[PDB]
């Protein structure tokens, strides 16, 4: 889409942001991805995974207006998958769990590029 | 089913193993992943992928049964996807490449699946 | 054909080529297309274009009846394409949707030039 | 395709860069697209155009070897059909030599991006 | 002056015309002006500026009574050394010649108000 | 003058540089001229005026040291000139402020060239 591009974000727009990253929060298979990945479970983890990546900076960023563009959001947030299912393998739960937020998130993500235009 | 974890691959099976990889080497989006990656194009692949893939490596190991279960076809093929991802930019050529791939590899092993129980 | 060049265009026809306009204005790659260019995207646009396009300005003209034949009509249309063309790099976004829509156009108004003979 | 843009052209390549200009040269509607626009025919063109092409100016290209990709072979080839379009009226001959002649490179053109797959 | 703008130009009024004409067209450096740019010496000319002029061109227009007011006369005339200097660098020939030639034109020009207003 | 064209410019004529371009900003006539064409003024304008120029644009590059010789600077001076009389009509104003402040920035000059020798 063009506007996801091209058109940048008002304050009406990052309002159904902070509504989209909300439902996230609230998912049931969330529970993996709302804070950042803690060095004592994986040591190595920030070592390997260039540019992690959670909902709750995502929160800080939403608040703060980081995003120029619907662009720079939707990378930061498939940093949180590409980067889970990079580093854990493919019959692990947390793999699971990204897959199904991130189905999930497409759908949310739909609806906003939808009711930002018409 | 899962008799995927289970149920060791036969001579059968490798024949549509075979097959299947034929049909992942027919595809116009296959052209990324038909061999190993070059570190002339990229120098720090290979020491930032941990366990790179391709079709051609592949390919190799359904010629020695290097897989006992269907299990491990799959986490090996799965690898090319999300190593694809990882390494590039989610707007990357080769990073759609891969997410169109992979949606095709799993309608193609959502048959093998089928054509192995009833 | 012989039609589009002589015979004039009668009140339905005018309902029918509101209804292409309106066709052309629903399409997923008319998006460049609906309104005119902005001189800030673009300050020389309008001193080396001779002959703007728009499907919002050419509205204006199916309604306020500007078209005695459908030359002019069809002539108006292909500006939008060829000045795009022109303008923009072949391997841009803007060249490619107006490829897109110009064999788009060209089929609603094959469906045109039928149903002005039978 | 992936070849077209990142590939560079080799000797082989280049051979049959040629057989494909001279198929044009060849074909019976490539009549006005074989040398320059002359300035005596058109005192504002040369001002109103802001890159002309021509097949002869392109045979010089292509013998001393100047197209690094095929991409920058196809996209001056297009310059003589976006030009032209541009510059004189749909119902102009020299417009629907551009509309037969480039449908024709078109299909050139994809049986060279095949005989270069293999 | 009053009269340039409003008193219509009567045929005593067209015979003082006629001498700064010819005034103009024996000047040492009338040269680059007394007939129309060639395409040939400049293919872009034509189509980058808007409004060539030439001192032959307008020795017809006096001849055919073209100019209802002496305002038009001296537009015209203007245009030759303003499309000069735009189109040429400043160290040209035809660059100093126009700034010559216009200075004349205007001792001549101021002749021919005064030479009116009784 | 010699010194003009061959004599490159000193952090002292640089100084005189600037003394002059603010004087130019100063005058009552230098208005039109202060900042850069709007295209929202005159779409075109951008498209069909080649070298734009004006005295905002002057000020940068005198302080960013841009011009070798005092013939550089001199040029891009007398485009704001030549650019305001070729695009727009010998009778608006815009002209008429174009030429008063042409004389001034020529009386300047003059005085600029002699304190540069004795
Ligand atoms: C901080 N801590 C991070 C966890 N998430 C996560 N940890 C790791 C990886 C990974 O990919 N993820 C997504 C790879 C390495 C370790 C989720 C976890 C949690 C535990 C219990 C109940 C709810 C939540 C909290
Ligand atoms: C062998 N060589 C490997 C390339 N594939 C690839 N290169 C890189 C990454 C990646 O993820 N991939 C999949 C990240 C870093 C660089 C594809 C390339 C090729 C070019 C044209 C036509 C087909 C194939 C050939
Ligand atoms: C009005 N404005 C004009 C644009 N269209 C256009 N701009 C330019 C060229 C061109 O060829 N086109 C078609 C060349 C010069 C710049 C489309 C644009 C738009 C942005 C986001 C979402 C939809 C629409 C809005
Ligand atoms: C050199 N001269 C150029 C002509 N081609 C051309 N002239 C013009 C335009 C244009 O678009 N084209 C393509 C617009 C402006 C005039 C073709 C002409 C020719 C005549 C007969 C047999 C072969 C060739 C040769
Ligand atoms: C017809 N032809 C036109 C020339 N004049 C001219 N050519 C060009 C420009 C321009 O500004 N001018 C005034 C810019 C683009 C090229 C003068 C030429 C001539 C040469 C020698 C002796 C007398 C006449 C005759
Ligand atoms: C930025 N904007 C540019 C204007 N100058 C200008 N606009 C145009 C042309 C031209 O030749 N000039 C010199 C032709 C095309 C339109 C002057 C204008 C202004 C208005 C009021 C008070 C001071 C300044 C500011």
């Amino acid at each position: 889409d063009a506007m996801t591009v091209l058109t940048p974000l008002t304050e009406k727009d990052y309002e159904g942001l902070k509504r989209v990253l909300r439902s996230l929060q609230a998912h049931k298979m969330a529970w993996p991805f709302l804070e950042p990945v803690d060095p004592n479970d994986a040591p190595d983890y920030y070592g390997v995974i260039k540019e992690p990546m959670d909902l709750a900076t995502m929160e800080e960023r939403v608040q703060r207006r980081y995003y120029e563009k619907l662009t720079e959001f939707v990378a930061d947030m498939t940093k949180i998958f590409d980067n889970c299912r990079y580093y854990n393998p493919s019959d692990s739960p947390f793999y699971q769990c990204a897959e199904v937020l991130e189905s999930f998130f497409v759908q949310k993500l739909k609806g906003f590029k939808a009711s930002r235009s018409h």
